[PDB]
Parts: C-alpha cells; structure tokens; sequence
C-alpha cells in the first residue's frame, strides 16, 4: 500500500521506503521526478533549483532537506516547508540521521582524486560524505533529474564524476549561481559579515567578473585582474584563486575554462566560481 | 534502442545497449534477475541461473565480465559459457569491455565496511573494494529485481548485502547454496589447478566442514577442534585461516557460519558451512 499522496500540496515523508514508493508510484502515473538535495535553511539560491525543476514539463519536485554528519549550523524546519509551498512543491524528503545511516557508516563512496584538491584541502573527507548521502538519496527518490548549483562547482563536478563512474541513470543539472545586487553569491553565511567584510567580499565576485572580460587577452591576464581586484580588499585572506578546465582538470591553452575563488573574512569563508573563455 | 529476441540467447556488449533492453522488458512486467560471473562458467554458477529462472516471470540476465580492480591469470572459456546459457534458457548474457566498464580508470570507487579488511581481505585489503564498485556499475546498468550469488563466496555475498543496505539500492539479494562435487568437494574453477593427489586431499575442506557442524552439538570448541583434526589429518593442506564467526561475519552459542582457506600447492580453496551451536 502507497502512502498517501496529495497532488498539489507540500507532502513531507520522513522515511526513506515511503518517499521511495510515492516517487515509485509517480513515475508510473506518467509523472518525471526531479530530485532538489539540500540541507534546509532555504534562500533564493536554494529556490531556483527549486524552480529549474518545476518548469521540466510532467514534474512533480522532491527536495529533501538532511543534514549529513560525515560531510554548529542553524535550521528552521516551519520556515522552509512554507517556502516550499509557496514555490509548489509537492514533496519535501525530511529524513533522520538513523533513517539515512541505521547501521552508522558501513559502505561509502570514495570520490577520485578530485576530491582531495581545492575545497577537498581544508576538509579531506568532506566530498566522500557529500558523494555517498546523494548516491543514498539518488537511489531513494529515483528522480529522473538531479538538481545542483553551479555555486558549489567543485561539488557540481564530482557528482557527474559519481554519476558517470557508477552509471548512475539520471541527469545532473547545474543551476547558475544566484547573487545579491552587488554580485556577492547567496549564502547563509553572509549574514554573518560585518559592514566592513560584508563590504570587503563583493572582491570575489568582482575580482572573477574582471577576470572573465580580461579573458580574451588570455589566461594570465584573467588570473592577474582577479588577483589585482582582490589584492585591492581588506580583511580578505585567498585560499586559493585557481583557472582549471571545466572539469576540473588542468586548463588547457585555450577555450572554456572555470576560475574559482576561497577567501576567509575573519571567521567566515566564502566561495565563488565563474565561467572563463580563454581568448 | 537494440533488439531482444524472446526465448533465444541474446548478447550485448555495449553497457547502453543492456540497459535500455533492461528498462524496456521492465516495462513489460518482466522480472529482471541478474547473476553476475566471471565467466567460466560450471555447475556452481548454473545453480544460480537456475535460481533466477525458477522467477515467475523473469528474464535472466547473466553478466561475464573480469574485473581488472579486484586483482592485486583467470580462465577465460567464453564460447563454452555461451553454450551452456543458451542451453539454460537464458535470454541475456551482458559481456562488457574493459574499456567499456573503466573509461576514466579508477576513479569514483566503493569503499567497503571494516568486514572487507579481513578474511579473504586481510592479504588482498583492496580486493573487495574491486568487487562492491563492479557489482554496484552492472546493478546500476542492468536494474534488477533480485541479484544473485552463491554462498560459496559468502564474506562476498554479506559485503554485497551491506552494499544494498548501505546504498538504499532497490534490489533483492539471493544468496544461493554451495554446489559440491559427489564427495563434498565445494565447485570452483580453481579447483581444475590440482592434480589428483591435491584433488583426493581436498575433500578435507568439506569433511572437517561438515564434523565441525555435527560435533556442534557439544558447542564451538569442540567444533572448531573436529574441523582442525580433519585439516591435520589431510596431506599436503595449509592452512589460511579457519574461523567461526555468527552469519553477517560478526563474532561468534547462537548459530553462525564457520569458514576455511586452504592451499593445495598453488591452489587456494575456500570453503564454509551453516552452524548451529548446541542445537542437533
Ligand atoms: C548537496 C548537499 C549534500 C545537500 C549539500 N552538500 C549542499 O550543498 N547543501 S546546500 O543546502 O548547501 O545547497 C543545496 C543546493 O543549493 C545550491 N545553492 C546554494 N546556494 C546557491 C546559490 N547562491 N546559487 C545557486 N545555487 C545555490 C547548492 O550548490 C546545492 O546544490
Ligand atoms: C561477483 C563477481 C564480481 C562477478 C565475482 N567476484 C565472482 O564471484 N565471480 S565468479 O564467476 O567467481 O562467481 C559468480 C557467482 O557464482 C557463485 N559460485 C561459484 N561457485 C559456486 C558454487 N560452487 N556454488 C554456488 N555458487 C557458486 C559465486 O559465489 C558468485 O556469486
């Protein structure tokens, strides 16, 4: 017997078999499932993952909200169910860690080399966590379609990798990055910033847009505008500025490219990515 | 998508080509079973074909793939493999390339639980990592219903139980009994490595095997004590390990599964039996 499942309204499903049978259920009435992963806490970042999948004719949209532990941080579960309505979900996937992991961490997925490089520096073991909990809820909700922001590139690159290596049957989407009016990248960690570094931080995105418009006189003119853009910021210490193909990979003498940037504002670290046509 | 001729043996190579014929004869109300080997292909792999046909229903799949991951020198016999499914009825043999499975190398991978640091994984620790990602790919291209292995291989078939466990994978597993030879031999290919003396001495595996689940009357020690005066009596055998473990390879007067390696020569042979702790 199915749960129960009313169209047109925000159904919440805590355990993993009845999200799994409802998306099950769904997909034979002629219906494509689009899977939204994300951790609650929902901004307008979040949303237009959320509103990418709406518009794929026939969808009904699942976005689960969990929290890994393997991958302090603040939730407002009444909150975010409301904006899910108000955007005409009709599926928030809420499980608990005991649901996700009752036999606490057995099998997971060890991501290529990728995963040890850039964001993978100051937390080795994040990616394996972020790769095995989307496998899981990959395999869970089936969805025909699976959304990612292009903010987390990195994040975005290794999940094609997992769904490639493991002939994973659905499809990666990468939605762009949404910025608040000045270019900064939606995060919750914004908010966090004083007048000062909340002013300082409009470098990243700054420093990549120049960058990508210095691109057509090549890669070291690119590379130097970020860094003259950034080096022009107070209280903004890089982690790293780096131009990789799209890929990830080394970038190659030409063509399309990505440049990405970490910094850390006092206590806060902030990223940002953009694209780069390389002449 | 490619064609799939009912009732006849029908071959693929191409990962997409399987799959799409998977999805399509899913669709159908078909009942996908899936008996991932090796190939070379003996009455030991046929008891698990038989099993997934036996399903009301079901195509079988069998797949003959040899992983370069799980080696740290196999038989190869694929016409004889193709003549033996042809002549169980099965509808589906998925024969992949290596290029096919592997384009990018190793690259994302399964890493198994702590249970695939031991047993056959204490010498081999990167073995079973090779089997969990393989297994998790041809599940992944082929979607099955059920998927079957035999007990033979039993650390391998629980790894593959926590695989499905631990990945939320929507498929059965079956685990399927040991196929013996006429004096309790366990069948495997391995087995045509020995010479007659070897293959006279081997029968020590199953005999020690099998006093160890009768004396279990008398509880594990004695046991245990049963299977290793076999194992001393018989010549020419080392070996490995023998241990008594409870049936997920957890420790331990419940019931449990007791386990051999042994090497004949060159010839590595493993066997494992059913036991019940105080119960006749
Ligand atoms: C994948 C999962 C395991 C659940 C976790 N690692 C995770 O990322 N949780 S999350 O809540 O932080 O993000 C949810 C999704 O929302 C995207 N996103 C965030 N800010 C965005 C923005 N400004 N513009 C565009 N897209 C944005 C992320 O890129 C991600 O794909
Ligand atoms: C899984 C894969 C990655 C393809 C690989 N590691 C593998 O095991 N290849 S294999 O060709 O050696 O065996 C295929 C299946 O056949 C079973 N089997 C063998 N001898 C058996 C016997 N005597 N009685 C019952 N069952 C028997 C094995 O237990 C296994 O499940």
């Amino acid at each position: 017997a199915i749960p129960a499942f009313h169209p047109g309204e925000l159904n919440v499903y805590s355990a993993p078999g009845d999200v799994a049978d409802v998306s099950r259920a769904l997909r034979l009435t002629g219906r494509r499932v689009m899977l939204v992963p994300t951790m609650g806490a929902l901004h307008e970042g979040h949303l237009a993952l959320v509103r990418a999948a709406k518009r794929v004719p026939g969808s009904v949209v699942v976005v689960s909200i969990f929290v890994n532990p393997m991958q302090a941080y603040p939730r407002t579960p009444d909150d975010d169910l409301a904006q899910l309505r108000a955007e005409g979900v009709e599926i928030a996937f809420t499980p608990t860690t005991a649901a996700m992991y009752p036999d606490g961490l057995r099998t997971t997925v060890q991501p290529g080399p990728l995963a040890a490089e850039l964001e993978g520096g100051p937390r080795p073991t994040h990616f394996a966590g972020v790769l095995t909990v989307v496998l899981k809820l990959l395999q869970i909700v089936r969805p025909d379609r699976v959304f990612f922001g292009e903010k987390d590139y990195q994040q975005l690159v290794l999940i094609r990798q997992l769904v490639a290596d493991f002939n994973l049957d659905v499809a990666v989407v990468g939605v762009p990055t949404v910025r608040e009016a000045d270019g900064l990248a939606m995060s919750s960690r914004n908010r966090y910033l004083d007048p000062a570094q909340r002013a300082a931080a409009v470098a990243l995105s700054a420093a990549l847009t120049a960058a990508a418009h210095a691109a057509t006189a090549g890669a070291q003119a690119a590379l130097d505008a970020a860094r003259a853009v950034l080096d022009a910021a107070p209280g903004v210490a890089v982690d790293y500025l780096e131009l990789r193909d799209i890929g990830l990979g080394p970038m190659p003498l030409n063509g399309s490219g990505r440049l990405l940037v970490a910094a850390r504002l006092g206590t806060t670290r902030l990223l940002d990515n953009i694209a780069i046509e390389i002449g």
